[PDB]
């Protein structure tokens, strides 16, 4: 008896990238489905006895000590913010985007990108800290959505502003940074590149200045980009779906937990 679509979608849950298993291979479901189990099992009982690191929080902390260690400034900004900065961001009631936003209140939302905060941040830092003016974020993000999207992410944003803000110094920080990880990559580009991982997207990043940084009270040049901490993790470990690389409960650091 073949495998059923539903048995066949079973056992792709069970199962982890380099496990070199196949699933025509005349062994009945029950069976194949048995051995999964116990490697899942066995995955999470040496996690509880050696690391207990969740990937997600893990990459959090190395992607913070390399941009701390870099010049730039930890930010830890609002989750929930005012709608009016979405308005502010450029996007319309028309918008796709706008479409996407998880409202909370009548005047709050759920933020669907780190730039609102960082460009307050930048602008009250300017009248305290040398120039340039490095900081970064890394935090939850949401918007209404996929095998690459997820409607609750975490992004890692990073900018500079004053001086040395070229498309130089943008590549490489982002080349260093993903050398740093261990993520092939390659960059395709007032300028906007994209970072790819073949056909994924993995940051999008801006050389600035732009018009929209006058709505924000920002004057001077700047550098910066976002990446997904997901899509990280999803590349890194070769997940074949981003859930296995989000806060879950069905998942833990890529491991079934249904089991
Ligand atoms: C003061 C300015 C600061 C500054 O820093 N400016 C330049 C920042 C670049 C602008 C940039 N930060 C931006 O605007 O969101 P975008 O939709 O482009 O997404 C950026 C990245 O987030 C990830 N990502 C986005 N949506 C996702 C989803 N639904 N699921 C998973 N990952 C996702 C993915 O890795 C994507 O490439
Ligand atoms: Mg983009």
């Amino acid at each position: 008896p073949a495998l059923t679509k539903s048995q066949t979608d079973r056992l792709e849950v069970l199962l982890n990238p380099k496990d070199e298993i196949s699933l025509n291979s005349g062994k009945p479901f029950r069976e194949l489905e048995s051995e999964l189990l116990s490697r899942r099992k066995k995955d999470l009982q040496q996690i509880y006895a050696e690391e207990r690191e969740n990937y997600l929080g893990k990459l959090e902390r190395e992607i913070t000590r390399f941009f701390v260690d870099r010049g730039f400034l930890e930010i830890k900004s609002p989750i929930l913010i005012p709608l009016e900065y979405i308005e502010r961001m450029g996007i319309d009631n028309d918008t796709e985007l706008s479409k996407q936003i998880f409202r909370v209140d009548k005047n709050f939302c759920l933020r669907p990108m780190l730039a609102p905060n960082l460009y307050n941040y930048l602008r009250k830092l300017d009248r305290a800290l040398p120039d340039p003016i490095k900081i970064f974020e890394i935090g939850p993000c949401y918007r209404k959505e996929g095998k690459e999207h997820l409607e609750e992410f975490t992004m890692l944003n990073f900018c500079q502003m004053g001086s040395g803000c070229t498309r130089e110094n943008l590549e490489s920080i982002i080349t260093d940074f993903l050398n740093h990880l261990g993520i092939d990559f390659k960059i395709v580009g007032g300028d906007t590149l994209d970072v790819m991982h073949g056909d994924l997207e993995l940051s999008s990043a801006v050389v600035g200045p732009i018009p929209l940084d006058r709505e924000w009270g920002i004057d001077k040049p700047w550098i910066g980009a976002g990446f997904g901490l997901e899509r990280l993790l999803k590349v890194k470990h070769d997940f074949k779906n981003i859930k296995r690389a989000a806060r879950s409960e069905s998942y833990y650091n890529g491991i079934s937990t249904n089991l």
